[PDB]
């Protein structure tokens, strides 16, 4: 049971696992791309980890929407429970 805050703890891991961005560095206000250095591959890999780790399949529509933690994480918690 991971809440949106937990999505950042869990995402902190994935993020630190793919981009290596810090658990501390994954706040609710960091742009994935600009602040969490998330390139298309970073988000693609994250989307993969997210789809498996959280059961959250981010379609191209979501992946492009997911540019900041607020969108990414809110989406992850959207399907998380």
């Amino acid at each position: 049971m991971a809440d949106k805050d937990q999505i950042l703890a869990d995402m902190a891991d994935i993020v630190n696992d793919i981009t290596g961005v810090d658990q501390s560095e994954v706040t609710f206000e960091k742009s994935f791309v600009d602040d969490l250095d998330v390139d298309s591959l970073s988000m693609v890999e994250i989307i993969y980890a997210c789809d498996e780790k959280f059961g959250v399949e981010i379609p191209d529509e979501e992946s492009k929407n997911i540019k900041i933690v607020g969108d990414a994480v809110n989406y992850i918690i959207e399907h998380q429970s």
